[PDB]
Order: structure tokens, then sequence, then C-alpha cells
């Protein structure tokens, strides 16, 4: 082999599919049918007679194989067209596309004063917006002011951008929506963006993000509203000293920027994802540990804190005390956003209590107070006479990139891992050839 490594993928973690939000691990027992319905242990043996229903067809548990998920597939390797050398395609980080003539290895370009031909496919060349661009700038300016011999240039590209609307669940609907007290669904605008950094001439994806962005044509609780539905992170970028504050810069440019266009509060959702490797990156690096809740309140606490000494969040409050100055009686009162908590919870509240959108509202938003950040932007006079949000960015319709789920699977279904430097070099290249080619079509 070329550096001396024998390499496999590690066995992923695959659903179980006879539970939302259960997963069979590596190496742990599993029952399988056509490679399509996996059932954990616990969750087959569970189920009540031999049928097991799929979908809706009616199979038996003997059509099912008992495995385990320790299938180790090998690294493929490439060969250099000159030299017959054989190495890892993830070592050289040859892609057919972007290459389509061939592998030719390093050894055989210095011996003909070679060099590879330019990445088309490249993280910079991917189209440009006024807020990347925006959030780009922040993050390199602030770069340059650290003066580190490592820092390399940093790439922000939004990715995706569509509208949607978020539902009102049926039993806050059958309370308030049926009434005609509470608009019936909420439109906002979706948008995924990364960051990348250029690591050797060779691109890195750090960071992503999507948010949701209500507008001032939205009816209230949720205009001029912005919620991060989910933030990821692979924790390589160069200097670690800095992956910090490069983190902060770029979540204080977006806040700093949605004022800009008028949106006049930010809401965070500080909770860790469930322990496990896929969240927005799929196979995060072993070392790389989900912060526990106190720690990444904290973590949020301190970007929102140099926010507001840059002058750009007026101040920020938790649910709890929002609510108290904002003399809030109801639930139909709180913002409605896409996956978050207070819908879901909001549904529990109605049924326990027997009808009920007030009872538990005050006592369950000061039992979850630390978790829920809501951030002013605009204060005062300014936010009642504002003019109309106008995007200057128009729509990409990306379907990878709508939600998380869609970049999750095209990683494993290609071993897109971001596990390892190496690794996730690899897996940004080829993210980066899908979106050049998929906005091509
Ligand atoms: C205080 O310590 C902190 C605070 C904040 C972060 C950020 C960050 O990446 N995260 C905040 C929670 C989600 C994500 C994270 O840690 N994800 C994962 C890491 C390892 C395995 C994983 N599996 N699944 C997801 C996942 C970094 C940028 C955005 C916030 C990281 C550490
Ligand atoms: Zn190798
Ligand atoms: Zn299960
Ligand atoms: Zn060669």
């Amino acid at each position: 082999y070329c550096c001396g490594r024998k390499l496999e993928f590690s066995p992923q973690t695959l659903c179980c599919y006879g539970k939302q939000l259960c997963t069979i691990p590596r190496d742990a027992t599993y029952y399988s049918y056509q490679n399509r319905y996996h059932f954990c242990e616990k969750c087959f043996n569970e189920i009540q007679g031999e049928s097991v229903s799929l979908g809706q067809t009616t199979i038996n548990k003997e059509q099912f194989s008992k495995r385990k998920n320790d299938t180790l597939d090998p690294e493929l390797f490439v060969e250099c067209t000159e030299c017959g050398r054989k190495m890892h395609q993830i070592c050289v980080l040859h892609h057919e596309i972007i290459w389509p003539a061939g592998f030719v290895c390093d050894g055989c370009l210095k011996k003909s004063a070679r060099t590879r031909k330019e990445n088309k496919f490249s993280a910079k060349r991917l189209p440009s917006t006024r807020l990347g661009t925006f959030l780009e700038n922040r993050v390199n300016d602030f770069l340059r002011r650290q003066n580190h011999p490592e820092s390399g240039e940093v790439t922000v590209r939004v990715v995706h951008a569509s509208d949607k609307t978020v539902e009102v669940k049926p039993g806050m609907k059958a309370r308030f929506v049926d009434s005609g007290e509470m608009a019936e669904s909420f439109p906002y605008r979706t948008k995924a963006l990364f960051a990348f950094e250029e690591i050797d001439g060779v691109d890195l994806c750090f960071f992503g993000m999507h948010v949701q962005e209500y507008g001032s044509d939205c009816p209230p609780p949720n205009q001029r509203r912005v919620y991060i539905s989910y933030l990821d992170s692979v924790h390589f970028f160069r200097p670690k000293c800095l992956r910090t504050a490069v983190y902060h810069e770029i979540l204080i440019g977006y806040l700093e920027y949605v004022k800009k266009l008028g949106y006049t509060t930010g809401h965070i959702w500080a909770c860790p994802p469930s322990e496990g490797d896929d969240y927005i990156f799929h196979c995060h690096p072993p070392d790389q540990k989900i912060p526990k809740p106190k720690r990444l309140q904290e973590w949020f606490k301190k970007m929102l804190d140099k926010a507001v000494s840059e002058r750009i969040v007026h101040d920020y409050k938790d649910i709890f005390k929002q609510a108290t100055e904002d003399r809030l009686t109801s639930a139909k009162e709180l913002p409605y956003f896409e996956g978050d908590f207070w819908p879901n919870v909001l549904e529990e509240s109605i049924k326990e209590s027997g009808g009920s959108g007030s009872q538990k509202l005050y006592a369950t938003m000061e039992k979850h107070k630390e978790v829920f950040f809501v951030i002013r932007l605009i204060a005062g006079p300014a936010a009642n006479s504002l003019p109309p949000i106008v995007d200057p960015d128009p729509l990409i319709p990306c379907d990878l990139m709508d939600g998380r789920d869609a970049f999750l699977t095209l990683a494993r279904d290609k071993h897109l891992e971001f596990s390892s430097l190496r690794r996730a070099q690899w897996s940004t290249m080829c993210m980066l050839v899908e979106l050049h080619t998929q906005s091509q079509d």
C-alpha cells in the first residue's frame, strides 16, 4: 500500500424501524429483511407474534436474517496510469469527475514538471450570496487580525434556500386555530450554509448550519424572527486555538446580517443532539465529543456576550424572563418553529390539562429556561417602524440540502465520513462535486 496503513471503513449505525429514535450501534446483534428493514434485538423480540407489519405487508420473523453490525468495508485504491502504483483514493484525493482522464500520481507529476488540472469543483467556485460574502468577509478579516501562521482562507457558501411552511400541530390547532385565534401555518425560508477552510491547497468543510427565517409577511407570533434549526462541526479547523472564535464569528455575523435585513429577534434552542456519530456530518471524529447541555449553554452565552459588546445584539433573555417582560398569558403568543421543542411540549400540555393552553406554560418555561435563548436584534422605536424585509439573495433549489437528512443519506451511501482529516477532506471533495453537479442540471 501507499502510506503503509491497512484502512477500512467503520461499521455505521443503523435505524431499527420499530421505534422512533431507536438505533442499532456498531457490533450490535440485529435482524434485517431485504437489507432494508433492520430491527435491534430488543425491538424484535418485543413484537407480539411472529408477524411483522412492514412498509403495509406482513412478513414472518423466520424470513429475517440474524446479523451483527460488524462489516468492515475496505478502503478503495486507485492505480497510477503511468506508475501502476496503487494508492488509497482518499490519500491522493483522486475523483473521477474532477480528473476524468485518470489518476496520475505525484511522482509521475514531478517527473514531468506537471501539476494537476485546476479543480473547478471547489468550495470557492460555489455560487456566492450576499449572506455568504458577508459572513466569509467577517471570518477572514478576523483571521487576518490574529496573524496566526496556520490559518487558511475561509469560504462560506449558502447552498440551499427555499420557501416552507410550519404547520400547527393537531392539539394546538384544535385549541387555537379552529377558534380563529392563531394562524393555521407560518411561512418561512430555510437556508443551509457551510464553512470551508483551505488547508494545504485542499478544501475542508468544518461547519454547517440550517436556519428558518420568518419574514415581515409572516403573521404573528413568528413575524421578523430567525431560528437556528441545527448547527454542526468537524473539529479540524487550523489552528485549533481559533476554532471556537471562528464559530462565534459566523454566528455573530449571521445575527448582524439578519438584523440589517430587518429581522428583530433570533431564537436558539441550546440542546445537544443525542449521542451518535451523525447529525449534519456523517461519522464525526471519535475524539470529538458532543457538549453536555450546561457547556453548550455557556458556549452560546459567550457568543452572545461578544455580540452584545459589538453592539450587534441589544440584549438576550431566556424564554421565561422574556415571557414575563412580554406579559405573555397564552401559548398562542409563543413563536412556533418547525421541529422545535415548544410545539411538541404544547401538545402534551393541552392533553395533560384536559384542554388548556395556559395552565403549565410559565412553569414549563421556567423548567427549561436555560435552554432557550431569545435574542433581541432591533429594540425600541426602531422595531416598530421597519420597512419590509427584502432579501437580495435568490432561492437556491438543492434537494440534497433541504434539511439535514438528505446529505446524511448521501454520505452513508458513499462512505463519506468526517472521522479524520483525510476522510473529511475526501468527503468535502465529494460533497462539493455533488453540489456543483446537481445545480448544473
Ligand atoms: C462547548 O462545546 C461545544 C460547543 C459547540 C459546538 C459546536 C458543535 O459542533 N455542536 C453543538 C452540538 C452539535 C455540534 C456537535 O458537537 N456535534 C457533534 C460532535 C461530535 C459528534 C456528533 N454527533 N453528532 C453531532 C456531533 C461547534 C460549532 C457549533 C457548536 C461544539 C462543542
Ligand atoms: Zn494511504
Ligand atoms: Zn430498537
Ligand atoms: Zn505514478
